[PDB]
C-alpha cells in the first residue's frame, strides 16, 4: 500500500495537488500503457482520414464521425461504472477488516497459559503458532504475493510457521478442499489438553482463548469467501465492454473534422482532443482503480502488504507470548500519584 | 460460482479484457436468446417498413419512428434498474454471509466432548451431524440444487445426514411448517445429556457449544427469511416492464428511416443499430444479472456451489471431531525457538 | 407476503416476464384505481378541449399545454422519490430482521430446565410462553393484522398466550405506556426462581437463558421504535406532493394538441399517451410500493405474515420445550461411521 | 414525534394523500415563513420591473432575467442537498438507536439482586436509578428539551433521579468535562458490594449486570459523540448557500417578462410561478427537514419525545425492580396444556 | 471540532443562515486562498484578452472560449467528486467510532480490583494507565496533533502516561514495527497476576476485564488500519485532476466575450462570473471538505480534539479507579420510594 495520511493531516493550499507528483501507486502508472495505445490509434485514424481517404471517402468519414459523436451518450458508462466501483470499494475495505490480527489472542495466551519452564514456553509458542499458521494457510490461498513467497507447505516449514511433525500430520489429513481450517482444531485440542494438564487454571480462561481463536477463524472464512465468490463475471464483462465501447467510438467520433466545411462543433481544429483525453483519464482510470482493488492481495503498489503483515504477526505473537509472559515493568507510582 | 480472483490479482494492460473471452458465467450466455429474439423482431420490422408498406404508410411509419425515438427518455430505466440491482446485490452478499459453516462448532465439539472410546466418538459425530443436518434441511428448502439432490428425507438418510431413528423421530414430530429447527433442539438436549453424563467437564464449555450452534441457527434463519420474503413482486414487475418497454419502443424508434428524406439524425443508414444493441447489452444484461442473483441457490453458473458446501461441511466436520479429536502433532520447538 | 423465490432460482428466457402475469401482490392491484381516476381526468380534459372550447379558448389551452409540458422537468420527482424509496426499503428489511424468533431460546429452555415431571413441564412451557407473550404484546401494538385478531388481552387469554392469572397480574400493573416489557421481568424472576429451586443446575445456563430472552427484548424494542418513529411526515408529504403535481401537470401538458397547427412534438395525434401512462406506471407504482412497505405489519398482500409467525412460534416453542425435552433419537452410528 | 404508522398500515387509494391534511409536523409548518418572505420578494421585484423601470431599464432587466434563468443549472442543488440529507437521515436514525432503554438491565436487577426486605428494595432501586441517572445526565447535555426541564442537578434531585447524597458526591467529584460517566462507576462499585454482601449469589450474574450497564454506557457515548461532532459546518454552510443562491437567482430569473416582446419561454404570462413555488417546496422543504432532523433532541414536532422517554424509563425501571421482584403470576397450565 | 448542535436544536426561520456568519471551521477559511488565486488568474486572462490581443487574436480567443464552454460537461466532476466525498465521510465517522474510551474498562477496574491500601491503588492505577498508554501510543502514530505534543516516549514519561520502568522495558522490546500493542500484553499479565494474588476474587471478573481491554485493542487497530491504508492515491489524484481541470478550463470558457459580436449566451457582459464563482464555491469547497476530513487527526478546526480526548481519558480513568473505588454515595430512599 502507498500511505500519505500524514501528508494530508491538515487542509492547505493545493493539498492533494502535491499528491499529483507521485508515481508509485498513481493513476499515471495504471493508465500510461492503455493511454499510449489509445493515443496511437487516434492519430493513426486522423492520419488515415487526412492523408489516405479521397474527397467522397472524407465526406463519408465525416458523416460517421458526426453520427458516432451524436450517439456517444447511449452508453451508460457513468451508470455501469459507478455501480461496479462502489461494489469493488466496499469489498476492498471488507477484505481489509477481515485480515486476522493475533493481538487479542496473543495477550490471552501470554496471560492465561501458566509456566516459565520449557513446557510452558513451548505450549504458548505452539498455540500462537497455530493461530499464525491458520492465517498464513488462508493467506497463501487468497494472496498471490504470499503464495509466491510460500509455493509449498515445506516453504512454511523452513519459515517457522510449520514444524515437520505439523507438516506430516497435515499430509496425512489431506482432503480435496483447502485445509486452512486444521490449525483451529489443533488449537482447540491443545488448549483443552493444557486446561486438563493444569497449565490453564480455569475453564473460563479456556472459553476466552477459544472465542478469540474462533474470531480469527470467522475473519479467515470471510477472506476465503471474498477470494472464492468473485464479483459476478457478468458485471466485470459489462463494465469492461462499456469503457472499451465508449473509447472505441471516441476513436472516430472525437476526430477533428475538416474545419473548412464548418460543421457545428468542428469549427476549431486543436489536433489534441484534450477533453477526450480527460474523459479517458477519469473513466479508464476509474476502471483501472477497480482492476487494482478487485483483488487487494496481489502484488500491486496499492495492494495490502500481506507478506509484511504475516512476518509482523509471527514476530509480535512469539515475542508477546514467550519473552513478555510474566515479564512486567516494575509497578511504581505515576507522576499524578499524589 | 465462476471464480477469477487469481486472474485479476494485479492491474495489467487489458485486465478485465481477458475476461471478455469467457463463456461460462458470462453476459453472452445470459443475453444471447433474448438478444436473438430482439434481433429478429428489429429486422422483421425493418423489412416490413422497407418492402411491405406503401409510400403514405412509409410516411406514417416514419412519423411514428421519430415520435418513439423522441419519447424513449420518458422511461426511467436507469432509475428503476439501478434501485433494483442495488437491492439484489445487497441481498446476494447477505445470503452468502448467512451460509452456515460448522468450523467454529466442530473445533469446540472436537475439544470439549471427552472420550477416545466408541461412545465419545458416537456422541461427537452425532453432535456435528445435528449441526450439518440443520444446515441441509434449511438448504434443501432454500436451494433448488440441494432439493434436486435430496428430493425426500430418505435421500438424506442414504447420504449420511440423517439416521433412520432420526428420520422416524422427525416423521413423528411432523408440523405444517418447515422442521429445519428440530436438530437445534436435539443438539441442546444431547449436549445437556453429555454434560450431565460427564463427557463435557464444565458447563462453561456447554455454554460455548450452545452459543456456536445458536449462531448457525441465526444464519439458517436468515437464509429462511431471504427465501420466504422475496424482493417485493411489485419491484420485479416494474423493472421487467421498464426494460421490455424500452426495447419494444426501440424496435420502432431505432429503425433507420429512409436517408433520402434527410430526417435530422437519420442522414446515414448503417443497417446495424450498434448503439441500440450496446444499450440492449448494458440494460438487459444488467436485468439478467439481477435475474441470476435474485436466488443465488439455483443451478446458475454463478450461483453458490451449495451442494459442494454441504458435502465439504459434512466431510470436514466428521474428520475434525472423530479422527482429529486429541490427535495432535508432536509439540517440538519451532525454527525461531532460540 | 407473496413468495416467488423458487420460480426465479435460475436465469432463463423472459424470466421476470412470467411474473408479469400475477395479480396478488402485483403493481396492477396497487395502481388500477388511481390509474383509472387519472385515465378519466385525462380524457375528460381532452373532450373539454376538443368539443367545448372555442377557437381562441383552444389557442389559450394549447399555450398552457406547451408551457406545462416545457416546465414538467422542474419537479425533482426522481430525486425526492428515490430518496424516499431507499429509506422505506431499508426500514422494511430492518423491520423484518427484528421479528423475534424464539428458536434460540426454546432450544436452551428445552435443554437447561430439568424435570420430566408435571412441574418441569409447567415451568418450561411458562418460560417459552413468556417469550411468545412478549412478542405477541409488541406485535399487536405494531401490527393491525394481529390487533384485529386480538382486540383485547382477553383474546390473548382465549388463544393460549396468556393465563387468567397473567391477565389479572397485568391489569394490576397497568401503566399509561405499553406493557409489552412485563413478560421479560416475569421471565427473569421465574428463571431465577427455577435456578434457586434446582431446576437449572448452574448459573452459567441461567446467564445463557437471560441473554437469549434479552436478545428478543432488543428485537421487540426495535419493532416498537419503527412503529413509533415514523418516516418523518415532511418526507411523506413532499413525495406525495411531487408525484401528484407531476401527474396533475401531465393532465394538461400531455394532451395531444391539434395536429393541424403543427406544433413541435405535436405533429402526430395518437389519442393514447402511452409514455405518460408508462411514467404513471413507474412513478406512481414506485410511490404505491413505498405505501405498501412503509408499514409492513398491515393486511397488504406483500406485508409480513405476522399472524402466521405468531401461531407458528407458539406451536414450535411449546413442542420444542415440552414434547422434545430429553426426547432424543436413538444415537446410532452414521453411514460414514467406518 | 408525529406517528402515523397505523394510518398507513395498508396501501389504499390516495394513501399519503390523507397525510397532506396534517399541520403538526408538516412541511407547511416548516416552510410557510420562508415561503412568505420569498413570495413578498418575488412580487416586489415584479412590481418594480412592471411599474418603476423605464423602457431601457425594462430591456436591461429582461436581459438579466434571461441570463439568470439560463445559468440556474450551474448550481449543483440536487448534488449538494442529496449528499447533506442522506448524512442527516443516517445520523438521525443512528441517534435514535443509541437512546438507552433500561429494560434489559431492569429485568436482570429484578431477578439477580436478592431480598424482599427494605435493604434489597433499596439496593435494587438505587442500581436502576444509577442507570436512569446516567441516561438523564447525558440527555440533559444532548437535549435542549431535557435541559429546559432540568436546568441544574438540583432539578434532578427534586425529580427523583438524584438523591441529595448523590448530588453532593457529584459536586465533590467536579471536573471541567461532563460527568455523565459517574453513575456507571457507582453502579459497578455498588454491584460489587452487593455481590460481596451476598445479595448477588454468583459472580456470573454480576458479570451479566455489568455487561448490560456497559451497553447503556456505549449508547450514551454514541449520543455524546453525535452531540459533540456535528455534521461538519462546511457542509451545512455549503448546502445553505446552494439553496439560498438558487432561490435568490429565481427571484429575477423566474419573473414573467413582458409577453409583448415574445421571448422564447416567456410567451404566456401566468403571474404565479407555480413551478418555481413547487421547486421552493421540494428544495427548501428538503433543507428544512434536514434542519429539523440535524438535532433530533430539540423541541421540534418531529423531534424525539426525550422527556417522555426519561419519565417512562424511570417509572418502568422502578416498578420492574421493586414491585415486580419475585412477584410472579400463579403458574397454571395453559389452554394448549393437554 | 466546531460544534453547533445546540444552535440547530429546532428548525426556525433562516436556521443554517445564522451559521453562514462563522469563520472558524467555515468554507470561507477553507476556500479563500485558492479562490483568490482563481480570481487573479481569471481577471489576468480577461485583461490580456481585452487590452493585449489584436483583432484576429481576439477572434481566435473567442473561438477557444466558446469551444471550452461547450466541452466543460465532458468532465465527470459530480461523478468523481460524489464518489470520493462519500468514501471520505464514511471513513471519517468510522474513524471517530474507533476512538477508544476507557469508561467501560475503568468502571470494571474500579469495581473488581479489590484493596483500599497502597497496593490496590497502585494496581488499579497501573491497569487503567496501560489502557490509556495503549491509546496514546496509537494516537501519536495516527495523530499529528498528539505527535507534536509527544515527539518521543520520554514526553509520555513526563506527562504521566509512562513510568521510567515502562519506558526502559519498551526500549528493550524494540521492534521495527509500531509497539502500541505492548500495553495490552502488560494488561493481560498484570490482571492475571492480580487474580492469582487474590486482588481479583473470581476469574469471571478477570474474563470481563480482558474483554473490555481487547475491545479497546480492536478500536486502536481500526485507527492503525485507517492511518495505514489511505484512500487509494489513484482516487485522490483523479478527483484533484477533475476539480483543477474543470476550473482551469473555466479560466477561459467562462470569460465574458465581447458583447458587440452578439455570441449566443454572451449578449450581456457582467464582468463578475457569479455562477462560475458559485460553482467554485460548491465544487472546490466540496473537495476542500474532503481534504480536511481525509485525516481527521490533524490540526484542522473541524478535526477531532484528540489531545483533549487523551487528557480527559487519563484524568477520568485515574479518578474513577483511585478516588471512586468503593467510595459510594450513602444509599437513601429516593423521592418516589413510598
Ligand atoms: C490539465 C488539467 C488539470 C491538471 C492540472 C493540475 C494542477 C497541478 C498542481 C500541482 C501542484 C504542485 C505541487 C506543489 O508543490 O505545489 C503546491 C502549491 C504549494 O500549492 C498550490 O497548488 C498553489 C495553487 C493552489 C491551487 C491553485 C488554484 C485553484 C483553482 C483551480 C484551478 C484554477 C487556477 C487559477
Ligand atoms: C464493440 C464495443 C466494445 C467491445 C470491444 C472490447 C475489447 C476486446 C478486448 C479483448 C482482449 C483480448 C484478450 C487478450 O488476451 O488480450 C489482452 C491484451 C494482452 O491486452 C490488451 O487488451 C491490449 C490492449 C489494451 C487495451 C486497449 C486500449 C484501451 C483503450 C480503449 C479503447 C481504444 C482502443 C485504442
Ligand atoms: C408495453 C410495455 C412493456 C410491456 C410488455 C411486457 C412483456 C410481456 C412478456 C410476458 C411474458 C409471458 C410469460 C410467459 O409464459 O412467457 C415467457 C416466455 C417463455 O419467454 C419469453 O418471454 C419469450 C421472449 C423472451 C423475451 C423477449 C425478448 C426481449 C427483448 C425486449 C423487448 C423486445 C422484443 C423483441
Ligand atoms: C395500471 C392498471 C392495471 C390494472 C390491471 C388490469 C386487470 C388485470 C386482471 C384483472 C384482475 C385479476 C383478478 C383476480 O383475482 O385474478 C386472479 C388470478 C390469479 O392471480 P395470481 O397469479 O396472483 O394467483 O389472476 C390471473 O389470472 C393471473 C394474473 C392476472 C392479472 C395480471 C394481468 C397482467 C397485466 C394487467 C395490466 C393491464
Ligand atoms: C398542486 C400540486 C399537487 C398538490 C395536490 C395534491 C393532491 C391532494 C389530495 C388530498 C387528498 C384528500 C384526503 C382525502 O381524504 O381524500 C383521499 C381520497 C379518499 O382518495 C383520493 O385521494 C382520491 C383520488 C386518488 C388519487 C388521485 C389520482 C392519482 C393521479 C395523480 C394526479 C392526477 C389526478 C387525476
Ligand atoms: C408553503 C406554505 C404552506 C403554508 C400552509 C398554509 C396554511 C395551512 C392551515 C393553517 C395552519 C393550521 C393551524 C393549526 O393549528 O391547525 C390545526 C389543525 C390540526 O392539525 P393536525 O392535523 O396536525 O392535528 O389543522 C388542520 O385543520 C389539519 C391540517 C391543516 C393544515 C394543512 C393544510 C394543507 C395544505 C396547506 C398548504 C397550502
Ligand atoms: C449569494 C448567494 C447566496 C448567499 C446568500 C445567503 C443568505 C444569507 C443569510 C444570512 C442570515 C443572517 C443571519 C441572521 O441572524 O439572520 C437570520 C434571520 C433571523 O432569519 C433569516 O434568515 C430571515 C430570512 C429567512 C430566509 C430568507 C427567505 C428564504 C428564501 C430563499 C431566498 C429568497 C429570498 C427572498
Ligand atoms: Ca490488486
Ligand atoms: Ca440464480
Ligand atoms: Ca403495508
Ligand atoms: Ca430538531
Ligand atoms: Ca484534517
Amino acid at each position: 500500500t502507498i500511505t500519505y495520511t500524514s501528508q494530508v493531516a491538515n487542509a492547505r493550499l493545493g493539498s492533494f495537488s502535491r499528491l499529483l507528483l507521485c508515481w508509485r501507486g498513481s493513476i499515471y502508472k495504471l493508465l500510461y500503457g492503455e493511454f499510449l495505445i489509445f493515443l496511437l490509434c487516434y492519430y493513426i485514424i486522423r492520419f488515415i482520414y487526412r492523408l489516405a481517404l479521397t474527397e467522397e471517402q472524407q465526406l463519408m468519414f465525416e458523416k460517421l464521425t458526426l453520427y458516432c459523436d451524436s450517439y456517444i451518450q447511449l452508453i451508460p458508462i457513468s451508470f455501469v461504472l459507478g455501480f461496479y466501483v462502489t461494489l469493488v470499494v466496499t469489498r476492498w475495505w471488507n477484505q481489509y477488516e477481515n485480515l486476522p490480527w493475533p493481538d487479542r489472542l496473543m495477550s490471552l495466551v501470554s496471560g492465561f497459559v501458566e509456566g516459565k519452564d520449557e513446557q510452558g514456553r513451548l505450549l504458548r509458542r505452539t498455540l500462537i503458532r497455530y493461530a499464525n499458521l491458520g492465517n498464513v494457510l488462508i493467506l497463501r490461498s487468497v494472496s498471490t504475493a504470499v503464495y509466491k513467497r510460500f509455493p509449498s507447505a515445506q516453504h512454511l516449514v523452513q519459515a517457522g510457521f510449520m514444524t515437520p511433525a505439523e507438516h506430516k500430520q497435515l499430509e496425512k489429513l489431506s482432503l480435496p478442499h483447502n485445509m486452512f481450517w486444521v490449525p483451529w482444531v489443533w488449537f482447540a485440542n491443545l488448549s483443552m489438553k493444557a486446561w486438563l494438564g493444569g497449565r490453564i487454571r480455569d475453564p473460563i480462561l479456556l472459553q476466552s482463548l477459544l472465542n478469540e481463536m474462533n474470531t480469527l477463524r470467522t475473519q479467515c472464512g470471510h477472506l476465503y469467501a471474498y477470494d472464492w465468490i468473485s464479483i459476478p463475471l457478468v458485471y466485470t464483462q459489462v463494465v469492461t465492454v462499456a469503457v472499451y465501447s465508449f473509447f472505441l467510438t471516441c476513436l472516430v467520433g472525437r476526430q477533428f473534422l475538416n474545419p473548412a466545411k464548418a460543421y457545428p462543433g468542428h469549427e476549431l481544429d486543436l489536433v489534441v482532443p484534450v477533453f477526450t483525453f480527460l474523459q479517458f483519464f477519469f473513466y479508464v482510470g476509474w476502471l483501472k482503480v477497480a482492476e487494482q482493488l478487485i483483488n487487494p492481495f496481489g502484488e500491486d503498489d496499492d495492494d495490502f502488504e500481506t507478506n509484511w503483515i504475516v512476518d509482523r504477526n509471527l514476530q509480535v505473537s512469539l515475542l508477546a507470548v514467550d519473552e513478555m509472559h510474566q515479564d512486567l515493568p516494575r509497578m511504581e507510582p505515576d507522576m499524578y500519584w499524589n
